[PDB]
């Protein structure tokens, strides 16, 4: 007798090669694939294989819906004799269909990996229309976002905005938009593209005539950046491999906490109140949960864990400090935040 | 060579017996103990039980911090022979010292536990004080709440407060209170106590003099409700088991959405424009996470995911009905909202 959520009966999904892969991507829409060599290791190795056998049967099993050919791609066979079919190493979660094929090197675990599954078969982007999604327009405030006033269902803007934002599965946002009312309550002039900053929600258009693939990935990849940045899930360790610096500039201060929405808000006061401000952006970790890397970061960034922290990490083997004299549990923020921020103030340690 | 966050070395915390878990017991602040038996079954119970010896130990091993005497009551032996110990049957992760023992029949995973970890060696319960916690004060519009302005630090109100919230571990809010500022924004007229709605922020005053043990878990256990519930990790189950009905009257709206945001506050509009209305506490599945149980409800309660959704679930062997005529994706609430909650409309189906 099995548990809950603990899988259906018997590991089924594939283990596999070329003929039916291949069949079978044509079939398919989505194809969650890691590819893996012939694994027999030492002791701490087949550990993790297990696991990792088990998270992805797991969520496959105790799916069964329409989306998903998975997982393995059986070792090195056609892929290396075609070339390496272009791929990554010995392994990676490579996605087919996905902008045509896309990667999948983030973390691994059940709640984080289904929310991949169905907000990437989203197949495409957001559709927003009436005054509530005139509300949807002016609701998120947590990410960096993208709208476009459009012509068709089936028009040629639309699909630039589709396929980019396929090309864009990293992350951000994307509204497709329609109708004269969000158009009279927006104002871009035309039916455009608009770009839109985390907190301080504004407006940042997309201001020349049409736009096409490398234009609009121009804006997005040369402007993914603003001011502050909201830590998740994989995206810590991702927007490190979207270019760092190597001084891990964290502000660490956990939601449901006079230390978070604080402190959120006075940098985001910074933000809001100097519109510019480009000490280069600071990041977010928050935690709610991840509390396994919340314990990484509790031994390695120090000691600390459940306080109002701000500081850097000087990637490796050297040092990682944080906020000291000065600190108080009830922070002295204001004209002490626009110092500790703009510069860790302006004078160095 | 293991992963990350995959287990350090070796799976060390205890499976053990009697000296050494009262030694330890009496040593000891947390002690997180699941009650076994001499497990050797058949083919589709070891699998759950290597993940359970998984999450244990990679959880354990990973932490290694001050707070935990960690993992088995082996079998039956002097718990039993003693009556049982006045405990439940061959399996619960009792939790002891907390209270001074309490349970754990809530949810598996990382996450999830390390929170349950954290937040509740918690040792007491919210101190708030400075006016950013003026601020946290009219900060939550999250939980049930319950806070109480106080004497000392060492106070006997203060100590009721404790003892009394770590009775309710269960979860709510527990707001330890002082000084003028505060004092004067709340405005109780002493140094009561007072409990709060989730939305609808509202001070319910706590309404007689002192108050002790009985009498504010008479506040807490008796009126724990309020008109929409917030569900989450094990509390949707647990919810259950604190007093249901048989009908699982559920909202059924995803956040980082129109629906999320619009149904949401339009049944908190039912509550904060209708103070009253008591058709029974109506509850709150919005999937962010927690996507296991959202396919359980995705294939249980019919065939529904990422909609604008809400219904009922008649337990098991008949049926689960939902959202029928009207539906609209960009929904019917206001007049229409009224109506299908006050009685799924007042008329039947």
């Amino acid at each position: 007798g099995l548990n809950f959520p603990t899988y259906d009966g018997k590991d089924r999904v594939v283990s596999l090669s070329e003929k039916n892969f291949k069949q079978v991507l044509k079939k398919y829409d989505l194809l969650c694939l890691y590819y893996h060599e012939p694994v027999s290791s030492d002791k701490v190795t087949q550990k993790q294989f297990q696991l990792k056998e088990i998270v992805l049967e797991l969520v496959a099993q105790v799916l069964e819906h329409k989306a998903i050919g998975f997982v393995m791609v059986d070792a090195k066979k056609e892929a290396k004799l075609a070339k390496k079919l272009g791929f990554d190493e010995e392994g990676s979660l490579y996605i087919l269909k996905g902008d045509r094929t896309i990667e999948f090197d983030g973390e691994f675990a059940a709640d984080v990996l289904v929310e991949f599954l169905l907000d990437l078969i989203e197949d495409p982007v957001e559709i927003i229309s009436s005054k509530l999604e005139v509300q949807a327009f002016e609701r998120i405030e947590d990410y960096i976002k993208l709208i476009g006033f459009f012509k068709s269902e089936d028009s040629e803007y639309y699909k630039a905005f589709e396929e980019a934002a396929e090309h864009f599965q990293p992350y951000i946002k994307f509204f497709a938009t329609f109708d004269k009312g969000v158009a009279k309550k927006l104002s871009l002039k035309m039916n455009e593209v608009d770009f839109y900053e985390p907190f301080m929600d504004e407006p940042i258009a997309i201001p020349n005539k049409p736009y096409t693939e490398e234009e609009l990935v121009e804006f997005v990849k040369e402007h993914q950046r603003p001011t502050l940045r909201r830590l998740r899930p994989e995206e810590m360790f991702e927007t490190w491999e979207d270019d760092l610096n190597g001084i891990h500039i964290v502000a660490f201060a956990e939601k449901s906490d006079p230390d978070g929405y604080e402190f959120l808000e006075i940098l985001k006061q910074v933000a809001r109140d100097n519109t510019d401000n480009p000490d280069l952006s600071i990041l977010w970790i928050d935690p709610d949960d991840f509390p396994l890397l919340v314990a990484y970061w509790e031994k390695t960034f120090k000691i600390d864990l459940f306080r109002p922290q701000i500081g850097v990490v000087n990637v490796t083997d050297a040092d990682s400090v944080w906020m000291e004299i000065p600190d108080d549990d009830d922070l002295p923020t204001a004209e002490e935040l626009e110092d500790w921020i703009e510069d860790v103030l302006s004078g160095k340690i």
